[PDB]
């Protein structure tokens, strides 16, 4: 129990992976959950092992309520300690309000919000002062600048709210609760190229996606000791996509 | 048949619900309203209805059930043949540090005040149609959490907001108009404006003052008339200036 | 002194008018300023008189805090009470930030700013519990969509802050402060044809602009003295522009 | 020209000191204004000069617009570069609205959103792709909980506009804008004492009052290369009071 403890949800790859390594440079031993692909999560696991941090991976269904439990009692049960939770894992349905199916509805409410609050709760039997809640948004929650994204900007500005209620009743305790809103970061999976990247791109003000980098760096900076007087708090990684 | 429009007021059996259902009513909207439980109270909104004029029905369905949240919807289009405007009003309000929130509490909230407001407004595009409004009720606290307690209720509600955006940006084309009432504390039989829980609540207000019931009937009436079409993405906070 | 007084400042025309006819039938007797053309201000006096209410057009340069004074001063001369303000007049300056001048700067702030400030003020020493303070700011200060609009924007957000201090002072006073916000609206000197209004109406969700009876309207709804419990408040009127 | 040059309005105490001293640590050059008080900034100077970079102190009304001008002439003949702007110069009056005078008015206005709105024109004579606009915005810009700073929300929310706006025009041309907001810091110049700082710190969620070096951390994130992703973003360092 010697390094601060940090539990990425979605920690795989993309931004969970991103985010992880840089923690674990900042210093913090790592969980990270993942949903199927066992090797990319050992994968992780390695890097961060490289850097001379431990890391253990958690198979858990952030969809579940019972896997958003486990995800957080697996993560005391390795290390003993809980110092960091970053809900990174979620779901981008797209598509007109009107054909949304009830189990596209369950799905993302389940996964981009009820699971940040159930791993909150859980996570609070074990966080103490110093504590950081860091929960990832998105631009979207806050413009739904074109149509066929209802859902996702609802469970996204819905994390805004959770965000501002936690940190008001946090505050005293000295565990700080932070929204990092990224716009659209290319990974594997959302590639910056063609034409449907190209439409998105156009409503930010640099034109261009951003990287994963920019969503770590900035996860970084509320994660860290000296962060403590941030709280309540959006950041939004968007090239300007919400001006 | 089908002369008036209509308006679908989920929770419009007592409070805030029941008072836009009496104001719609008297704006020329036939009605039809949910409850949970409470039929006598129901209908006495019913009764109300009629003594204006208009036809009224009153549905039973569990708001927290994506069963009830449909046959709300099926139930008023069989009634009535028309669906004009949705007023998602029904919700529930947990109270309580986050620490000592329960899974239930958390499954309650959002199937209560999110999971319904969407399902009932996928439902309902099967039958509105240009002129169309949806109007959710949400709260002041969705923009500003003073107090400890509120997180839950919180994160419903602001969710409503983003929602009401990205329904409005769907639905602009097709003239059917999106927005939010975010109430403050407002008096009724449940929530009485006397007492020192209510003093703290009243003095984050800039009035330090509760509100009333007519206070967000008349809001949504104003978001509910034909003239207000180019309102849409739009939040409405009657709050006494607590957001301030 | 029988009828509530409204002060509408650049009410001769546009918006303005619109707002001072909807609130003589609302039953207000009524005050507008007017840069320039004492014609459009008389034909707007005479409709006002035409619904039985009475009306006076007073001259006065919004930009020049003689003239901020004056028209509150003309008014309550005329009328012996004042009961709500409406801070109406405006201009809207366009081009990148890099080329803006200092006079273009200095008459921004000075008329979108500087006046409903001033106007506050001067208001304050005659009305009462009642009374009704409307600023017309603008969707564009929530969301700059395009380029072009550093100065509107900031003078424009700047009314929300105003509007949202201002309710907290007056609350216990029983004066409201409400902002209203409005997309593009189809005016005049504003005419709905063209490319660049092609451009403008994209960023709104109806794809459409708006006309000056959906501001008038809502000035009315906040106007109201059963608008009591409204103060603080922002209404977007805007075609979904800032969803 | 070796170095990164950063200009700081009001960079001789508080705030405005922690940010030209962390600024330098990063490896900027330093320029800072001052309005009088030539000892503390001379004082910075040294500090900066200590670390090894080069320091100038210019003294300029920030009130003025020859003074806004004049800061960052006189910044670009001595370092012939200009890589960061962080107009932090501000005034904050309190009072009943209905108390302000024009002079008051004026003066707010033209420290608080005049000065930022011509120095940002006039720096984007020198600035480059990579370059930083930050402006010191404050909490009070989002939230006015208590009666007396209505002139003070107005000015710092018009930031916010003005933010995003600039943001909007400079995204293809790699300069970023963005506001920090500030809640109630201990400064030489704001100390936590007295009945009315009191009230400010239980509007907090922490129940307390940030140091300058919260703010200095989060420009230091801002202007940093790594950066380029965000703009047109608010951060607020409120210990909640926004929440």
């Amino acid at each position: 129990m010697t390094h601060r403890v940090a539990l990425i949800t979605g920690g795989s790859r993309g931004i969970g992976a991103a985010i992880a390594l840089k923690l674990a440079q900042d210093g913090f031993d790592i969980a990270i959950t993942y949903a199927r692909n066992e090797k990319a999560a050992q994968k992780v696991v390695s890097e961060v092992e490289a850097l001379g941090r431990k890391a253990v991976a958690v198979q858990a269904d952030g969809g579940s309520t019972d896997g958003n439990i486990a995800a957080i009692t697996k993560t005391h049960e390795a290390f003993g300690r809980l110092d960091a939770l970053v809900c990174n894992a979620g779901i981008y349905p797209y598509g007109p309000i009107a054909q949304m199916t009830v189990t596209q509805i369950e799905e993302v409410l389940n996964l981009n919000l009820r699971a940040a609050m159930v791993e909150t709760v859980e996570a609070l039997k074990y966080m103490k002062t110093g504590g950081r809640l860091i929960y990832i948004g998105s631009a979207f929650g806050e413009r739904a600048p074109f149509p066929g994204i209802s859902l996702y900007a609802a469970t996204k500005a819905g994390l805004i709210g959770f965000t501002k209620g936690v940190a008001r009743d946090l505050g005293p305790q000295g565990i700080t609760a932070n929204v990092v809103e990224p716009g659209p970061i290319a990974t594997d999976l959302n590639p910056e190229d063609g034409a449907a990247a190209a439409v998105i791109r156009k409503f930010t003000a640099t034109e261009s996606y951003g990287k994963v980098n920019d969503i770590a760096r900035t996860v970084s900076f509320l994660a860290s000791p000296d962060a403590s007087y941030i709280t309540g708090a959006s950041i939004l990684v968007d090239g300007g996509l919400v001006a």
